[PDB]
């Protein structure tokens, strides 16, 4: 079973299965089974994980206490915030985005060892963490053999990027066919492609608007009107124009590359 669906977006049932299974282990009581605190999830940047992670914890009903970078005592704020949620009856969990680094490896190190005791009196609840990275460094393989954080890495499937890709653009205009082959057109291509190429036609449309409304009548349309920001219609998105809209932006990925290459031909000047 499991419903891989929250608000229209797709969940990798693979990773949904994964990411439950963490959860719940950490909410029961097992006979004498070492349950990982910490699960962390890697691959490349730009494919679903933190998006994915955002979407299994909300058709959960979770609230997570976040964090990227953005000293190590943060952590044990967030962590007790989430053990907090927990006190009053609310499943909670920690989630750190995107992995100075050295105290944070000891800092989960502690609270893995006693997460029922994590101060910085009393005696707290038990805190599932929810890791999210490109390789996890042979820093975190202490926790890895002690069975203190379990090691998942996930690529999506062609089935992914499309499912994926569908519930992007499923407020929009195009047909589920052309979604379809549009992926199959950039396979190269991360899953924040296809969202970024989104985000530009809409930036495109809203030049289209100021162009044709004028700089000077932005202000009095916009905020003026007694009650709300004003609702954009949305774009005519045929297949060609999306598939135009990629194309650009695999030119200006190209250029970067090209023009870092281009440069080690001239001198440090």
């Amino acid at each position: 079973n499991l419903d891989n669906m929250m608000d229209g977006f797709y969940i990798a049932p693979a990773f949904m299965d994964k990411l439950v299974v963490h959860i719940t282990k950490n909410f029961l009581t097992l006979p004498n089974i070492k349950v990982p605190l910490i699960l962390g999830i890697w691959g490349g940047k730009g494919q679903g994980k933190s998006f994915q992670c955002e979407l299994v914890m909300a058709k959960m009903g979770i609230n997570p206490i976040m964090m990227s970078a953005g000293p190590a005592k943060l952590i044990r704020q967030r962590y007790r915030e989430a053990a907090d949620l927990i006190k009053k009856g609310k499943m909670c969990c920690l989630f750190i985005n995107d992995l100075t680094t050295q105290y944070t490896v000891n800092n989960q190190m502690v609270n893995a060892t006693l997460m029922n005791i994590a101060d910085n009196k009393e005696e707290n609840a038990r805190v599932p963490i929810i890791c999210t990275g490109n390789d996890f460094s042979t820093l975190y393989a202490p926790l890895i053999r002690d069975g203190r954080m379990e090691k998942f890495y996930w690529a999506p499937t062609r089935e992914d990027r499309i499912g994926v890709c569908k519930g992007i653009f499923r407020t929009d205009k195009i047909k589920d066919e052309d979604i379809v082959t549009l992926v199959d057109q950039f396979p190269g291509q991360s899953i924040d492609f296809f969202g970024a190429l989104r985000a530009r036609v809409y930036d495109d449309e809203v030049r289209k608007f100021v162009e044709s409304l004028g700089v000077e009548k932005i202000g009095k349309r916009l905020v003026n009107s007694r009650e709300g920001p004003p609702v954009f219609e949305q774009p005519e998105m045929t297949y060609e124009k999306l598939m135009e809209y990629g194309n650009m932006l695999v030119m200006e990925q190209e250029n970067v590359k090209r023009v870092q290459l281009a440069e080690t031909y001239l001198s440090q000047a």
